[PDB]
């Protein structure tokens, strides 16, 4: 049910999304057509729910990550830029984009973590995580903390697990093997474990969340803080002077940040397409509509070359680009979204206590990976002998479990409802309940 006549779009609450507004003012005097600018939670799960039934914004804002799955739905329209305004933008960022040979989102900024720190309390921060410990025992005696980021998002903990090795898909001459998870080797262990203990000894705390570390980071109370270029203006309102440098470095290796690109996509539904594309390339991705966003959440290192080219002078974008060439650019492909809600897990329940490092990357690691096809089949046998084994007296059980997975996918049955199907069917005990869960999660 999108309007057509105007334009919906949906950005994230920590973006310049008032700036964003008054680009879509001037849009609307030129044109007579609204523009609304909208930042519900949670949009980047929302959006492939609403625009495969057709509804949802016109346009929805988001890193680049989690675009590839919307591609891959059929949920984006494929972006007509001709050569001249693609010349406009960085190559590089329009390779965020890309998926399947195809341009599916205008690229807007380029977002790495730095690490932010106070320099009235550190006039020269550590080059190492490893001091981190020590120096939080120096500012506990004068009434301070050392550092405070947020460790409920994987985003902020991702780049001190991937220093000693850890990986998201590994990238194989052009292809990401969906395979090959570096989630639980050695690295990743290393990096969790280094953050579990600085929980564990109190120089961190398993709740901070992005607000509670940006009010004590903003009010002097903690030395260093982690996040990106959006969160440099509530910095400046604060009296905190600050500086922005490289993040410190793990047994000798720098801190890898996933980095990002934030990226405006078409709703394929849309009846608005050829409003959105006027409305970015000649509105949006100007000097003046970079700026009115930039003014109001700073965006980091804009796409547009011409903007950009004053925005590098900033020592802040500088150490942003150089935190983002010891990382690396996201992958774009579907299977973003399950690696990093595995890590999200992985991460809470190692930093709580609620599991070992160990136990709690190898669930990821599994969680995150496509499934080895031919493990699956021998679990299938040892499932299958495990029926004959509780229900020798029931020879038609093994045609009514076929049929449960037939009408499954024959009618779109919900997962949920097949499971009780299950349940019921093997009244026994409930562990063939478990064991089945494994093959269709
Ligand atoms: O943790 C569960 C969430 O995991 C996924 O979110 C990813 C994003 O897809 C990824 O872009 C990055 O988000 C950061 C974003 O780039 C930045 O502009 C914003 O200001 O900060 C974000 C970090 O909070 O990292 C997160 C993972 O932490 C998934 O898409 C999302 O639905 C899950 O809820």
């Amino acid at each position: 049910k999108i309007e057509e006549g105007k334009l919906v779009i949906w950005i994230n609450g920590d973006k310049g999304y008032n700036g964003l507004a008054e680009v879509g003012k001037k849009f609307e005097k030129d044109t007579g057509i609204k523009v609304t600018v909208e930042h519900p939670d949670k949009l980047e799960e929302k959006f492939p729910q609403v625009a495969a039934t057709g509804d949802g914004p016109d346009i929805i804002f988001w890193a680049h990550d989690r675009f590839g799955g919307y591609a891959q739905s059929g949920l984006l329209a494929e972006i007509t830029p001709a050569a001249a305004f693609q010349d406009k933008l960085y190559p590089f960022t329009w390779d965020a984009v890309r998926y399947n040979g195809k341009l599916i989102a205008y690229p807007i900024a380029v977002e790495a973590l730095s690490l932010i720190y106070n320099k009235d309390l550190l006039p020269n921060p550590p080059k190492t995580w490893e001091e981190i410990p020590a120096l939080d025992k120096e500012l506990k005696a004068k009434g301070k903390s050392a550092l405070m980021f947020n460790l409920q998002e994987p985003y902020f903990t991702w780049p001190l697990i991937a220093a000693d090795g850890g990986y998201a898909f590994k990238y194989a001459a052009g292809k990401y093997d969906i395979k090959d998870v570096g989630v639980d080797n050695a690295g990743a262990k290393a990096g969790l474990t280094f953050l579990v203990d600085l929980i564990k000894n109190k120089h961190m705390n398993a709740d901070t969340d992005y607000s509670i570390a940006e009010a004590a980071f903003n009010k002097g109370e903690t030395a260093m803080t982690i996040n990106g270029p959006w969160a440099w203006s509530n910095i400046d309102t604060s009296a905190v002077n600050y500086g922005v440098t490289v993040l410190p470095t793990f047994k000798g290796q720098p801190s890898k940040p996933f980095v990002g690109v934030l990226s405006a996509g078409i709703n394929a539904a849309s009846p608005n397409k050829e409003l959105a594309k006027e409305f970015l390339e000649n509105y949006l991705l100007t000097d003046e509509g970079l700026e009115a966003v930039n003014k109001d959440k700073p965006l980091g290192a804009v796409a547009l070359k011409s903007y950009e080219e004053e925005l590098a002078k900033d020592p802040r974008i500088a150490a942003t680009m150089e935190n983002a060439q010891k990382g690396e650019i996201m992958p774009n492909i579907p299977q973003m979204s399950a690696f990093w809600y595995a890590v999200r897990t992985a991460v809470i329940n190692a930093a709580s206590g609620r599991q070992t490092v160990d136990a709690a990357l190898a669930a990821a690691q599994t969680n995150a990976a496509a499934k080895n096809v031919d493990v699956e089949f021998s679990q299938a046998i040892s499932y299958v002998n495990k029926i004959k084994t509780r229900f020798a007296d029931q020879p038609d059980i093994y045609k009514h479990f076929l049929e449960i997975l037939q009408t499954y996918q024959r009618e779109q049955k919900p997962i949920n409802e097949v499971y009780a199907q299950v349940t019921h069917l093997f009244q026994n005990a409930p562990d063939l309940l478990e064991d089945f869960k494994k093959f269709l999660p």
